[PDB]
């Protein structure tokens, strides 16, 4: 029954969240530039889905009653080494906000908050699918190297995400 | 061939329509936080165009030949005096988008760059529709002034946009 | 931001094409005196038409935030003395549209009116269709001269206009 | 009320994008020749669309009072080094026709013919589009190398183009 | 199988079916500048016509083995005396054509080139149809002489072709 | 422009498509003569599917210009040890077939015969069907070993074939 630490520790995910999209947006903008256009896509549309984590919060926050305050978001990141590299960075990223997540869910436990609980387990299991599509990426482009018809390959089932 | 400099100039606006959809997500909570939801549902649409106003942008950039650099997106104000001093800073926040949009159309005659001069034409059309949506509201609260029942049919009216 | 001259200038603009319209439609008169029914058809959708030319304008005027006026609508003149004298008039009348358009795309230009000038660049493309139309029908009208069962199919497929 | 002289430079237009077809289509006989039918596809598409460009320009004219006239059709050079030498002459040629389309802009600019100034612009944005689409085929051609497997997966993707 | 001397002749006939589409397109100027809108069409519809034709040949010369080479397209007449003067040509061109298209017949009957022969009999079947429709109104145009009502019927029988 | 090199390695292998039919004719006649209706079946399915592989080979060089010269087809063995010795013998006669695919590509490659490459790669995928039905069935047969019953098994499950 929504503690100011609860609204608090939520509203700073909802700013991480969005600070996900925004680094999702920049990498689209890095892939953009080395001509992987599927990559790009696939950034483009992460990014879409993050601001709706987001905005579920959002919602969230407010139907409990509590206030939502909106912090600055921080300018990401915008090279990478490549594209392994920016995936790579997409991962430990993904796993860092699984960390904050179960932090979430376990504060909500210690004040028996069982409506942020049940609402935070929607995080918990679409964290399981960020970290897998990204690992799964991860690995392909590890087996794909420097070749380039695996590259491109790659780049075109990326495409296809909506 | 864009310049540095109009890359830049469109990089800082890219920033401040998406500084723009955050002013308005703050406002969305302020409107909650005040019990009026269709003025909140109305300041969440504006936010979702205010990003496709920035995405629009953002692929020009690029489609252009440049490149898109993200800048933080600075902590918005969070609490109006009243659902009419927040429409009127709507309104004068607009006008000044305005004032960078027309300051961008300047800067392309300036260098000949006839590409970008016929793209931003479409914010040209689009801020008069944002200015005078805002100040059509802004002269609703004026009439209704203090008379509440009149506020909430107001708001009514706001939740239905989509 | 519209300027009282601009919207002044719009006013007139908006007074000319109501003029336009009734013009056409004293022309129709003249065509049905004389027992050309297609002609007098071509009249009343160019009536219509010129309509629509004056309340596009009137919708931007106050869409801008400028109030329209509306001024007397000159008694037009009656009679022509033949079915080509009525089209060269037609054709010079669209003519002068056309150079009181450019004189509000270049007044716009001078103020820095962005927005009008942009909303102007319609009637520009309009005024090009109307002249050709016009130009057309004069052309054909003198191809004919006097044969009067060529008039009548020129009469009957004008008859056709929508 | 169209000049003469701008005239003359939209007929000279109209032969350019009538040439740029031609071009393309020599292209695609070469690329034919070393069986790359994707990137010949790419080609007929191209020849088609730069007629497009042509006639839309040659109905302009006489819809404007003008004439057009017809000149010769150059030869094009029939070979390329590589499929990548070919798409650098794509780049370079849309370019150098985005200039021809820019300099008939400041003609009409400089005329004061509002109406050829206005209908320039689809041009304008067009070459926008044309000038990403071949530099973003130049740059894959670049990444892909020596590589004739990515190559043939490209020419699958260009197969694709209608 | 299909030799160099059969596709210099079917690269040539390649380059007279564009000149054909080309000559069309200048009747089509022609036309227009008289004011007549269905004989322009009909123009409009044969030199997208004459274009499909020389694309079948070009197609199958690549089929076949052999590359197209593209020749320089020459400049057109662009004025007639009259209509009727004006098909008298269309008829005496394709009259020309006909008879080109029975050498490249002989030529490749005299090769033993069987495939060619066979390609070649659509076009002698097209020659019929071409020579019959502008002899068609070649007579009209005669029995018309210099009757404007007739003209303009026959004008607008020419403007539903597609 | 397919070389007389590619064409004669092509006539090679239809040769080698049409031994690979006679010989699983001849382990047919086998089967058949052990009592193995079923095996004797899947063995006529294969003998027809390998001339299919033969004569869309013999349609392709022909298709291509090439000319088809047809080469002895020599005499196959007719005894196996056992049906899981016939089986091996399959295997590795594909895997055989398999090596002689992968020189033709690598020919078509070497070349620049992308039109070759391509067709080739439906060899390349149906060989990997070819090695995995046959050792798939490899497999079971040693599971089988002497088991009557198991090899009756398999048997009905080869009659299903088609
Ligand atoms: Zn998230
Ligand atoms: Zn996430
Ligand atoms: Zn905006
Ligand atoms: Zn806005
Ligand atoms: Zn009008
Ligand atoms: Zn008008
Ligand atoms: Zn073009
Ligand atoms: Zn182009
Ligand atoms: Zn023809
Ligand atoms: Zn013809
Ligand atoms: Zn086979
Ligand atoms: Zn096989």
């Amino acid at each position: 029954s929504i503690s100011e630490k609860m609204v608090e520790a939520l509203n700073r995910q909802i700013n991480a969240e969005i600070y996900s999209a925004y680094l999702y947006l920049s990498m689209a903008s890095y892939f953009d530039s080395i001509g992987l256009k599927g990559f790009s896509n696939w950034m483009r549309v992460q990014w879409q889905e993050e601001l709706m984590h987001a905005m579920k919060m959002f919602d969230f926050v407010s139907e409990r009653g509590g206030r939502v305050k909106l912090y600055a978001v921080e300018e990401p990141p915008s090279e990478w080494d490549s594209p392994l590299a920016a995936f790579e960075h997409v991962y430990e990223h993904e796993v860092n906000v699984t960390k904050r997540i179960h932090e979430l869910v376990e504060m909500a436990m210690q004040e028996k908050d069982f409506a942020t609980y049940n609402f935070l387990q929607w995080y918990v299991a679409e964290q399981v699918e960020e970290e897998a599509s990204a690992l799964d990426i991860v690995e392909k482009l590890r087996l794909i190297g420097e070749d380039k018809r695996a590259l491109l390959f790659l780049d075109k089932e990326l495409s296809l995400r909506q």
